[PDB]
DNA sequence: CATCTG
DNA sequence: CAGATG
């Protein structure tokens, strides 16, 4: 946690740049369980063949090590800083919509900025487009001061659309957080579940509302189950008005809200714990349901859930407030 | 995983 | 449809 920490780090550097530079999955996929499994390590890591002991460490690894290891430094590493090429990349890549893929085809356009971008608005695609109109709001947190605002919205629209609704903020904002990235709204209604098939206008038709009173600005990706979008709290007595969040709407099952409910309002840490607990009291647990663990190695059969409760209960645990949902 | 693109 | 993004 801070013993192998350099290693780990510079592998992680080394990881990424194959993957989003080069293409080399294989390669960057090597550094990877490589910085993984030097992060459990309890020892310190005094050289390279030390290192090496450990499985996904191979030679050219460990001589990656020894070099960190006894120079503060790595040439590759530097060299990788100081590239344009690379450094480029890793920008292009901040805009929404692109994605290294693209973010390489631009750079060889010599597209490596923001203005290029800008110049060349006609190669880009909408999400794309909008990524780039909104770079700065974008890369700003959310105060949750602002985010009860936005749940004060979102909430009394969907209610005012269909009284059935129901709307839950999952995130960070869910468990306490002091700001957040984006607003993750899960949606379910009476209406819609496991079998009972489609319905879209579930969906669409608070989409609708939500842009209808100019809450929702654009439009990133509309299924008919996920909305991914941008939006924004009205600027009050103009003077001052807000960045463009982004925002993602989602339709659930009534049969499957809170397991996805529990489960979206994380933490990763609280998640996976709450799902090795799940475990031994011969349980399972995903994204959608809590089933009864047999023993003839497994088993299925969606146990029914009415609350957050109902799934802690199932596995015999003690039901923890969102804001303690830490790990 | 679900959606967009081309 | 394969392939990209989030
Ligand atoms: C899991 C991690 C999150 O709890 C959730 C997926 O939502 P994300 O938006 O990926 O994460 P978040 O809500 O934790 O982050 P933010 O600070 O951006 O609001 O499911
Ligand atoms: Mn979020
Ligand atoms: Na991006
Ligand atoms: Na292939």
């Amino acid at each position: 946690e801070t013993l192998n920490g350099g290693i780990t780090d510079m592998l992680t550097e080394l990881a990424n740049f194959e993957k989003n530079v080069s293409q080399a999955i294989h390669k960057y996929n090597a550094y990877r369980k490589a910085a993984s499994v030097i992060a459990k390590y309890p020892h310190k890591i005094k050289s390279g063949a030390e290192a090496k002991k450990l499985p996904g460490v191979g030679t050219k690894i460990a001589e990656k090590i020894d070099e960190f290891l006894a120079t503060g430094k790595l040439r590759k590493l530097e060299k990788i800083r100081q590239d344009d090429t690379s450094s480029s990349i890793n920008f292009l890549t901040r805009v929404s919509g692109i994605g290294p893929s693209a973010a390489r085809k631009f750079v060889d356009e010599g597209i490596k900025t923001l203005e290029d971008l800008r110049k060349n608005e006609d190669k880009l695609n909408h999400h794309q487009r909008i990524g780039l109109k909104y770079f700065g709001d974008f890369e700003k947190r959310i105060p949750r001061e602002e985010m009860l605002q936005m749940q004060d919205i979102v909430l009394n629209e969907v209610k005012k659309v269909d009284s059935e609704y129901i709307a839950t903020v999952c995130g960070s904002f869910r468990r306490g957080a002091e700001s957040s990235g984006d607003m993750d709204v899960l949606l379910t209604h009476p209406s819609f579940t496991s079998e009972s098939t489609k319905q879209p206008k579930l969906l669409h038709q608070v989409v609708e509302q939500l842009q209808k009173v100019h809450f929702i600005t654009d439009t990133l990706s509309k299924g008919e189950t996920k909305f991914m979008g941008v939006c924004q709290l009205p600027s009050k007595n103009d003077e001052k008005e807000y960045p463009h969040r982004r925002i993602d709407i989602r339709l659930i099952p009534k049969d499957q809200y809170y397991c996805g409910v529990l489960y979206f309002t994380g933490s990763d840490i609280f998640n996976k714990n709450m799902r090795a607990h799940a475990l031994e009291k011969g349980f399972t647990i995903n994204e959608y349901t809590i089933r009864p663990l047999g023993v003839t190695g497994v088993a299925g059969e969606p146990l029914p859930v009415d609350s957050e409760k109902d799934i802690f209960d199932y596995i015999q645990w003690k039901y923890r407030e969102p804001k303690d949902r830490s790990e």
